[PDB]
């Protein structure tokens, strides 16, 4: 039996599922760590006691504890980011898509999802990895961890909430991989883990950290690069957090064993409640609990690390979407909403960017402004917009991860990069928005292919082009068949588009605009 | 006879002038000064005695004593700005050209020579009135003026040698002509003055010297404004150079008077030969003896004055020319020559840049370099030629320029911009070179008109369109006749091109660079 599977951790049973007029299997909800329950909350994960009996892998698990996103209503755009699953702290689980009949030791892939560190689970509709487990012959694994003051409360010093424990979550779910994943007929020496948002982040943090690197082959990072600016904080800053988040709840500040027990005591809405009342008022598009650089998951600065050459040496593939700033500014810049066009005033373009650059003197403000008005014609409110999309995408998004991609190639063993420019024809969000962070994961995850998703034929086109990249270089370390996506060096910079027109390469991906943030900007803000 | 004219300082005899198939009046040679020699060098100039008897105005005067370019011998190109008279240090006379019959009362236009202040004379082929008198009836002066240590060796504080003399050169002609233009049927009250390089600059000083102001009625800039870097300096640098000056020549440095007396005992062609010796090493682009701020010609800096609407308020016309850098760098930065193509190599690029603003930081270079970098090709040696070519032009007169129209207008009472960018026909220097700075002069005298200088009847037509523009504007304060060259308005910024194409407008010329030149880059200079 095919739904029946025996791991080292206990017997688990799965189910039949139906796939593009066919069928195969899936084992949902199998835990790999203890519940990190009670007295647990804020510690390392400790590893799920094994277990005799079959486990019921049959339906999908519990979401971790997290802020669910209510700006839009009843909306579908945002709500399918929403945890649609029964919120617990109970919730460290994985799934697996086995294809059927079952592989002998194929490609396997891990999915780690995204949510800014705030959010996020691994049920949702768009992570349903049975099309792409399907399509192309891969064992599928979506893991889960621990997200929000629950997964990064960093209280350096203190074990009882070291921080980062989400990340160990992940890594726990990621050894689970490496031990068990021969039985559903996965090849441990050749698992990809891949993510996007947070989930790209994790997964170049992995590369990083000496204590994940071999859980895994290769990487594959959407849309996130650990080294983004909202995904670390030092333990100073983790502390100080931390502090007011029991100032928030009114706990006794003594120590941290104190300060500690209260937030423990704390009903999980309670900390989620007022989490984002701790974020620094200069930090707009970042989250309150996010890794830490803390010496030992981190063994010295992500930019040291980066220029040392201090990480795992192997392919990785990596990208961006094209407007990855629409979304932070509907969340988190007035004067964008979802329904207007949004255009924007010179006056409030300005305050737009003192908005995502208070980290900046009137000088540096002036540079990110000259840098991006059109100094003829400027009194133009799509433009302003435009130009606010590009300044807190290139920021957050594109830039860090090109200035980590430029550092990693140095050392590494091939680098694929893309630039998705794709909108999707159904699209519900508003036409200002344009490739949105996060959407094109519907086509990784092949959703076009899919009728009833009112997709366009082109697009189920696309998603299959993508489809087969991603797990091509999954299982060799280059996404191209034995129209070629060209490695990307030091040199030449090549990238490729990704879209419905036929493929093109291009070169040195807003080599402009990341000059001036990663080089010129930082030099400047330090030479005054 | 309109040969002869009786002026309040003596009778003057005149000579007839072949002009395009017909004839005009010539009185060329005419003295407004006395001769500013032996212990008169370096002093204000002193007005000419009156005399009795006719004077022979027939034949162009000496041209001033002058540093000669040699770095092409023979070469057209560069010869046609060499003197072509025999120099003296007796050279304070005007020329002029007057419509025949002689007018009763008509439109005056004053040409002021340049020359970045070292070199320039007014009897130059491309400085013929003759054509622009005939085809337009207004009567042309052509002034000149001690250049070079002999008209801007500024001591501060002397009277031998108070500095700026070379000014008051030209205004003692401009004071000629509002005291005796009438008898050569030229009405006072509407005489223009107009100048390319440092004429521009020196008309646009004389719209800032209150002791100026009352001697003309409007004006027009080519290629040069008051504010230009290479225009003026403090009455500080002027002592220091001008000691420098008896450093190289072996002067006892013991008081003012000294210094003078042993300069004076030179001989002209001492001082040229190590005049530009006293040029500190950060100033490549500019020349040793320049007006001075002086509080007296220049009540206080030409910023404040600029700023507070301290200056004439009248009409002016004033513009660029595309390429303004190339001639700056074909004769002072290394690898750009006369006969190659002069690509440059991105090593060399960041060393020109270098060169063009040493007032800078490795961080206002690097500011200079990513604005004027193409990112993507940027090992292209055009491009980094082309990219110094705009730097060095930018910097050294087209953003200056635009500085002084936009202060100037926010005052004045009609402001017309130009941008000439068409490439003579029959140019003789390299392609590389493009609209080169002192090329638009040609079109403004309408050497064009003549058959025998080779041009293309479309560029005759050019010219006229140009001459008219001109002499219309000198009329009227438009340079329009009663297809329109738009006011040029704080708001609107509009701007016309001229070349063979039909006339186009357009806006903001070169906002983008200016606004970085301009406010960015002091700012920057300034913070840190
Ligand atoms: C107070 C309360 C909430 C806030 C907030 N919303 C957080 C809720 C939005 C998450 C929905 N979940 C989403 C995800 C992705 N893309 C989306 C794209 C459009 C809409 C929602 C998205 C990519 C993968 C990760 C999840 C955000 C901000 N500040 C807040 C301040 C700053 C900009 C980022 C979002
Ligand atoms: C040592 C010796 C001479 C130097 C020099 N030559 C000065 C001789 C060139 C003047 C010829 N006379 C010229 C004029 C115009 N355009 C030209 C355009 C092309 C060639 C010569 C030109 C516009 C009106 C003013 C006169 C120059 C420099 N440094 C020198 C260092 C720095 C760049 C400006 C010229
Ligand atoms: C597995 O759990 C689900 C949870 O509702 C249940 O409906 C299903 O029947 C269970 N399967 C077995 C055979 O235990
Ligand atoms: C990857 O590494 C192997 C040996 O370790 C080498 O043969 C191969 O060419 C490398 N490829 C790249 C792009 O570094
Ligand atoms: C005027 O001066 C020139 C100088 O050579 C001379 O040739 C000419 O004959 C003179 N004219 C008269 C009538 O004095
Ligand atoms: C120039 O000034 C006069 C009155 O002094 C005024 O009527 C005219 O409109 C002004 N033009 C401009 C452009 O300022």
């Amino acid at each position: 039996s095919e739904l029946l599977v025996n791991t080292k951790s206990g017997k688990v049973m799965g189910t039949r599922v139906p796939v593009l007029s066919s069928h195969i299997s899936a084992f949902l909800g199998i835990p790999f760590a203890e519940p990190p329950v009670g007295n647990m909350r804020f510690r390392r994960p400790e590893p799920k006691k094994p277990w005799s009996g079959v486990w019921n892998a049959s339906t999908y698990p519990n979401n971790c504890q997290q802020y669910v996103d209510e700006q839009f209503p009843g909306f579908s755009g945002s709500e399918m980011w929403n945890p649609n699953r029964e919120m617990s702290e109970d919730c460290l689980y994985l799934n697996i898509w086995v294809p059927s009949p079952r592989p002998k030791s194929t490609t396997v892939m891990v999915w780690i999802y995204g949510g800014g560190f705030y959010s996020g689970s691994s049920t949702l509709d768009v992570y349903n990895g049975k099309y792409l487990a399907y399509t192309e012959e891969v064992v599928l694994v979506s893991l889960s961890y621990r997200v929000g003051a629950f997964g990064f409360l960093a209280l350096h010093g203190s074990q009882e909430a070291p921080g980062n424990v989400g990340l160990l979550d992940q890594r726990m779910a990621l050894q689970w991989v490496h031990d068990n994943i021969q039985f559903f007929g996965g090849d441990p020496k050749t698992v990809t883990i891949f993510g996007e948002s947070a989930g790209g982040a994790s997964v170049g943090m992995h590369i990083l950290s000496p204590g994940s690197r071999d859980l895994f082959r290769r990487a594959i990072l959407q849309s996130g690069s650990p080294n983004c600016p909202w995904a670390s904080v030092s333990v100073a800053e983790g502390r100080r957090r931390a502090v007011e988040l029991g100032r928030n709840l009114n706990c006794n500040l003594n120590s941290d064993e104190e300060l500690i027990h209260c937030l423990r005591e704390k009903k999980p809405q309670e900390l989620i409640d007022v989490e984002w009342n701790v974020l620094p008022f200069d930090s707009i598009f970042r989250f309150s609990f996010v890794p830490v650089i803390d010496g030992e998951f981190f063994p010295t600065s992500l930019e040291s690390m980066l220029n040392s050459g201090n990480f795992k040496k192997t392919q990785i593939l990596l990208g961006v979407n094209k407007d990855e700033g629409s979304f932070f500014l509907l969340y988190g810049a007035p004067g964008f909403s979802k329904d207007s066009e949004s255009k924007i005033s010179r006056e409030d373009f300005m305050s737009g960017v003192k908005l995502s650059v208070p980290h900046a003197n009137d000088l540096g403000l002036d540079a990110v402004t000259l840098q991006y008005t059109d100094w003829m014609d400027d009194n133009n409110g799509i433009k302003n917009r435009d130009g606010l999309d590009d300044i807190v995408g290139d920021h957050n998004v594109i830039c860090p991860l090109m200035h980590f991609v430029n550092k990693y190639t140095k050392f590494g063993n091939g680098t694929y990069l893309y630039f998705f420019n794709h909108r999707a024809s159904n699209l519900v969000w508003p036409e200002w928005m344009g490739v949105i962070h996060g959407y094109e994961i519907e086509f990784v995850f092949g959703l076009p292919l899919v009728k009833e998703l009112n997709y366009t034929a082109e697009e189920e086109a696309l998603s299959r082009r993508i489809m087969h990249y991603w797990a091509t270089f999954a299982k060799t370390g280059n996404p191209n068949e034995p129209s070629k996506w060209p490695l990307f060096t030091t040199k030449e910079q090549k990238f490729i588009d990704l879209n419905t027109e036929p493929m093109k390469v291009h070169q040195r991906l807003r080599v402009q605009m990341c000059v001036f943030w990663n080089q010129f900007l930082p030099k400047l803000l330090n030479a005054t």
